[PDB]
């Protein structure tokens, strides 16, 4: 298959903080768990994120709603990728959502 990256938020913590990374992806930013768990994704912007699309998550996450946009992002070392972003929303039974995960894929090609 292509190659991807996941994560999983928490949303009952009120930013969205990362609790799960798969290996890919600290292979992938650079970054360990030490700087990546208990932090908000955000962390991965920079100079030349688009903000327009960056409102478009930040919506999505707002209204409990998927969403998929691409991103220009950076490792630790500061050099940047394009990361193609897809985020789900994770429900429990009562319609509130518990989680948020995210399928990830470096598609500078
Ligand atoms: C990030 N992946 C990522 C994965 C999940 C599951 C979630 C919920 C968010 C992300 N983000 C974005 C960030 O956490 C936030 O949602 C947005 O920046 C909008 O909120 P703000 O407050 O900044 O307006 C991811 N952002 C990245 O840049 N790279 C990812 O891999």
């Amino acid at each position: 298959g292509l190659r991807h990256t996941f994560v999983v938020a928490d949303a009952t913590l009120p930013d969205c903080p990362l609790v799960y990374a798969s290996e890919g992806f600290y292979a992938m930013t650079g970054y360990g768990p030490d700087e990546v768990l208990g932090h908000n994704c955000r962390f991965l912007q920079g100079e030349g994120t688009d903000p327009k699309e960056v409102q478009k998550i930040r919506d999505a996450i707002k209204k409990g709603e998927a969403c998929s946009v691409r991103l220009l992002n950076y490792r630790k070392d500061g050099t940047p990728f394009w990361n193609l972003l897809t985020v789900t929303p994770i429900k429990t039974p009562d319609g509130r959502v518990s989680k948020f995960v995210g399928v990830q894929v470096d598609v500078t090609s």
